[PDB]
């Protein structure tokens, strides 16, 4: 049911991190002021860092959704999950062992985020476009996601992360 917030957008995919907020992949969206959702520019605004694109609707697109936490990636050798879904609507949970932070070109861009080694278990891996899938894993009893698909390279995938932390400190 949380994979119900994961929905096909643009030339991949986005995620509703509440009934106002969907993030998405930056190199899969529709251009810039492009009608999404039956809304049009005005009745959204527009944040993006590196391949994080951020939409925040004034009037909720989804009533039946509460806030997930939505944190600028998450700590090494945690174990976080890539909720990808495909065109044939088969969804696929894939275990990615979050690590260091790292640079990638994608477009006509070299872009940031956090790498994370996939978890073969013992029973394939990301396509493009499935850019724009939510890497998410449970904070204790909360659910909390950590940033978009961009893409995998060459057992490694990487996630455009956002967001300034509730907690500042410091001036060393």
């Amino acid at each position: 049911s949380i994979w119900s917030r994961v929905v096909q957008f643009g030339t991949g995919w986005g995620f509703w991190v509440s009934g106002h907020v969907f993030i998405t992949a930056k190199h899969v969206a529709p251009p810039k002021g492009t009608e999404i959702f039956g809304r049009k520019p005005g009745d959204f605004t527009v944040t993006s860092s590196g391949d994080f694109l951020k939409y925040y609707f004034t009037s909720a697109v989804r009533p039946d959704i509460p806030a997930m936490v939505l944190e600028n990636g998450c700590q090494e050798g945690v174990v976080a999950s890539v909720l990808v879904k495909r065109a044939s609507g088969e969804m696929l949970a894939l275990a990615v062992r979050m690590g260091s932070q790292a640079a990638i070109k994608i477009g006509s861009a070299v872009v940031h985020g956090q790498t994370g080694m996939l978890l073969t278990g013992s029973n394939l891996g990301t396509i493009p476009g499935d850019a724009g899938c939510p890497y998410v894993y449970k904070k204790g009893n909360t659910w909390v996601v950590i940033g978009v698909h961009v893409a995998a390279t060459r057992n490694t995938v990487i996630a455009a992360t956002h967001g300034e932390p509730t907690l500042e400190a410091w001036q060393a």
